[PDB]
């Protein structure tokens, strides 16, 4: 499933993402937009280190979920990476909440730094009723 902008915004709000660990909803929308284009089944293989990025927030298999093929990896979210590819994004959200609970916060994703940090991210939630 590929979410539409406002549908995703309302879904994230219902899942308790607005202001989670100081991160506004528009920042989460900006992250999702650049990481996957709001595509819940998106996957990206990183040939360089043999890890794979999964789902709407493109969560990496080295530290967050288990896919069995990533060398010396851990499973901090205690989830199969398969769980991060469902149309129902509850598990991906729970795992993203775990990711930001680390020191770096939202900065854990390089794409956030490149295209969201210090920018006007209001456009991502404008008119969605959130
Ligand atoms: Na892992």
């Amino acid at each position: 499933k590929v979410f539409e902008r406002c549908e995703l915004a309302r879904t994230l709000k219902r899942l308790g993402m607005d202001g989670y660990r100081g991160i506004s909803l528009a920042n989460w929308m900006c992250l999702a937009k650049w990481e996957s284009g709001y595509n819940a089944r998106a996957t990206n293989y990183n040939a360089g280190d043999r890890s794979t990025d999964y789902g709407i927030f493109q969560i990496n298999s080295r530290y967050w979920c288990n896919d069995g093929k990533t060398p010396g990896a851990v499973n901090a979210c205690h989830l199969s990476c398969s769980a991060l590819l469902q149309d129902n994004i509850a598990d991906a959200v729970a795992c993203a909440k775990r990711v930001v609970r680390d020191p770096q916060g939202i900065r854990a994703w390089v794409a956030w730094r490149n295209r969201c940090q210090n920018r006007d991210v209001r456009q991502y939630v404008q008119g969605c009723g959130v």
